[PDB]
């Protein structure tokens, strides 16, 4: 219905108390029997609203479902979003935000319960289940220069990891450059992508793709040994809308943190968060693949890696798979 988000709105806002039909009625400049109605049908899409005879409407929980009026009371208090877009299916987040981004000098964020194109890093082929994981990206303006994109994807995954350890556990690690794993499984996927020129980055596109209550069961069978959720390491329910809070939380402590502080002051505890030391690692560079063991991460966040030849290598990037 035309007023179904903004009623769900004024029940998120007046938690935990409840609200009368007759409040949101006036409110909303619409009938009694339309904002019934409007409660049914947001009760059948598996919102738990507590209706009691004389006293109105109390939310309980949200189901696995974005919606639009509950996300704008996220922006609205937010010192970093300026706005956001929600969709129920769309090609992808990362092409969406691309377009959004033109023109304007906006901070947003847009997020589907579906994409039926989601691409990771290289073009590869991201799953993007309906209704079980957040399908984001993050449009950011930071005044700096192109080369900065590195240091960016650093510090945004140790955020992204803390969002997702608060949740799991099970110890939950970085895979350098771009991913987020529990034990072996990936529950996370990132890049980061910019607009620039020589005089700066226009803009900073972070498309983040988390699992959040895929059972093994729904993730390809060419993946399932790779792949997890973070339902899968958390003996309470993961509420998808408590976690996208902690999540934003962690991007604007650990955006800050990238605004002001060298890499070189969160190196170790980068390093210490994450997974790809004492293993054999396989690389991919183009149409070459070689196997070495990471050796260290310096300052500038590059990858030092012994091949196994004996021969030293500094990456800024690379294309690594475990094994
Ligand atoms: N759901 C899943 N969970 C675990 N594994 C899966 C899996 N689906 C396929 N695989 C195996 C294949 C992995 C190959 N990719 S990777 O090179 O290893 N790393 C990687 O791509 N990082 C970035 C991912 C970017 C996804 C977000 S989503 C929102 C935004 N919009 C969009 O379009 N992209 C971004």
């Amino acid at each position: 219905s035309k007023y179904s988000q903004d009623v769900l709105q004024l029940l998120y806002k007046n938690k935990p108390n409840y609200i009368s039909g007759q409040s949101i009625a006036e409110s909303l400049n619409i009938s009694r029997t339309a904002v019934k109605k409007v409660i049914d049908q947001l009760k059948l899409e598996g919102c738990k609203i507590d209706s009691v005879n004389h006293k109105g409407h109390l939310l309980q929980q949200l189901p696995d479902i974005w919606y639009q009026g509950i996300i704008d009371q996220y922006t609205k208090s937010s010192a970093l979003f300026d706005f956001s877009e929600v969709y129920d299916s769309i090609d992808s987040t990362q092409l969406a935000a691309k377009k959004s981004l033109v023109g304007n000098q906006s901070s947003f964020f847009i997020l589907s319960d579906e994409q039926t194109k989601g691409r990771g890093r290289f073009n590869r082929h991201w799953s993007s289940s309906k209704g079980q994981g957040l399908w984001m990206s993050v449009v950011l303006r930071p005044n700096v220069a192109f080369s900065m994109i590195s240091k960016f994807n650093l510090f945004i995954a140790l955020g992204i990891r803390d969002a997702i350890q608060h949740f799991s556990q099970d110890e939950v690690k970085v895979k350098w450059p771009n991913d987020i794993y529990i034990d072996n499984g990936k529950v996370c996927g990132f890049l980061t992508e910019m607009v620039a020129n020589n005089d700066g980055i226009e803009a900073i596109i972070c498309g983040i793709g988390i699992n959040l209550t895929q059972q093994l069961e729904n993730f390809d069978e060419s993946i399932r040994h790779r792949a997890t959720s973070i339902q899968l390491h958390d003996k309470n329910k993961l509420d998808r809308y408590q976690f996208l809070e902690r999540l934003l939380q962690e991007i604007e402590k650990r955006y800050n943190q990238f605004l002001t502080l060298p890499f070189s002051e969160i190196r170790e505890e980068y390093i210490a968060a994450s997974n790809i030391w004492n293993r054999t690692l396989l690389f991919t560079e183009n149409d070459k693949q070689f196997k070495g063991q990471a050796i260290d991460l310096d300052y500038d966040g590059y990858l030092i890696v012994r091949d196994e030849a004996g021969e030293s290598h500094r990456l800024i990037s690379a294309d690594i798979d475990f094994g």
